[PDB]
């Protein structure tokens, strides 16, 4: 019993997930980054948390989270991670940017208070 399905997760999943997802930019956020792949022997020194969009989806869509606060943590985390770890003039800083800015906007919308669904 790891989560339950909420009103706001249901939301997060539909509204945010599905439109980072298909977002021209999300390419380098869908998968976990690869270091070997990278050639970035220290990105998993440095990055503690490694998160990424399809980890998310899987928690999503496998009833993971109690509450959609946990989900909005994780998303954080995926940019917070790029943030730290990327030089500051990387285009990958701005490609997280722009993700990360419409993922505020359909925050601010989300159905305010938490319900659980009836399943
Ligand atoms: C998110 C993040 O912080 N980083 C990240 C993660 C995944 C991939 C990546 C993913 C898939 C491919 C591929 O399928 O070819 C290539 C690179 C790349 C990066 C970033 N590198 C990068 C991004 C865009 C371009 Cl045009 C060139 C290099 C580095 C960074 C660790």
């Amino acid at each position: 019993n790891p989560g339950r399905v909420t009103n706001q997760l249901q939301y997060l999943h539909k509204v945010v997930m599905k439109a980072l997802w298909k977002h021209q930019f999300a390419w380098p956020f869908r998968q976990p980054v690869d270091a070997v792949k990278l050639g970035l022997p220290d990105y998993h020194k440095i990055i503690k948390q490694p998160m990424d969009m399809g980890t998310i989806k899987r928690r999503l869509e496998n009833n993971y989270y109690w509450a959609a606060s946990e989900c909005m943590q994780d998303f954080n985390t995926m940019f917070t991670n790029c943030y730290i770890y990327n030089k500051p003039t990387d285009d990958i800083v701005l490609m997280a940017q722009t993700l990360e800015k419409i993922f505020l906007q359909k925050v601010a919308s989300m159905p305010q208070e938490e319900q659980e669904l009836v399943v």
